[PDB]
C-alpha cells in the first residue's frame, strides 16, 4: 500500500525545528528519505529511491558531511536533526583534504559508519577523507562533485591508508 514517511525542507525551518511532518510514498517504487550535507546546509526528508535499500550512505571530510539513508518502515527517517556530531567516532583515522597534498593532508576522525579511507579524482580535483563502503561504491561520488567530471575512486580499510603518495 503506502508508506508513511517524516517530511522536511531546509527551505523551511521544517528540519530544524516544528513538529514533525508526513509525506505518503509510493512502496515499493518509494522509500522514506534522509539527504544531509553540510559545509552549504542541505537537509530533506521525504520520499525517494535509492538503490540500496534499507541502509545509508556518507562521506565526510575536515570541512564536508553527506550522509543518505533510505528505509522502508513509518517514519524511520524522522527523529531528531543529524550532523557529523550525532556519529560516535568509530576507532578509525583518515587523511582529509578538498575539492590537496602530501604537504598538508591531516588526519581526522572517522565517525560513524564512515570507515572505509577515501580519495577520489574528478577530470582535476581531489578529495580524501572517511567513508562508507556504499559510498566508495555508488554514485554518489560523481554526484557531489562539481558538474559532469570523469570520476574514479579509490577507498582502503585501515587507519591512514589513504596518505597522499
Ligand atoms: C579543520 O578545518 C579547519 C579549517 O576550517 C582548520 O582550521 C582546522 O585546523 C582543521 N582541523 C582538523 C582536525 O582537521
Amino acid at each position: 500500500r503506502y508508506l508513511e514517511c517524516a517530511s522536511c525542507t531546509s527551505l523551511d525551518q521544517s528540519c530544524e525545528r516544528g513538529r514533525e511532518q508526513s509525506l505518503q510514498c509510493r512502496y515499493p517504487t518509494e522509500h522514506c528519505i534522509e539527504v544531509v550535507t553540510l559545509q552549504d546546509e542541505d537537509y530533506t526528508r521525504g520520499c525517494g529511491s535509492l538503490p540500496g535499500c534499507p541502509g545509508t550512505a556518507g562521506f565526510h571530510s575536515n570541512q564536508t558531511f553527506h550522509f543518505l539513508k533510505c528505509c522502508n518502515y513509518t517514519h524511520c527517517n524522522g527523529g531528531p536533526v543529524l550532523d557529523l556530531q550525532s556519529f560516535p567516532p568509530n576507532g578509525f583515522q583518515c587523511y582529509s583534504c578538498e575539492g590537496c597534498s602530501s604537504e598538508e593532508a591531516s588526519l581526522i576522525n572517522c565517525r560513524g559508519p564512515m570507515n572505509q579511507c577515501l580519495v577520489a579524482t574528478g577530470l582535476s580535483y581531489t578529495v580524501r577523507g572517511c567513508a562508507t563502503a556504499s559510498w566508495c561504491q555508488g554514485s554518489h561520488v560523481a554526484d557531489s562533485f562539481p558538474t559532469h567530471l570523469n570520476v574514479s575512486v579509490s577507498c582502503c580499510h585501515g587507519s591512514g591508508c589513504n596518505s597522499p603518495t
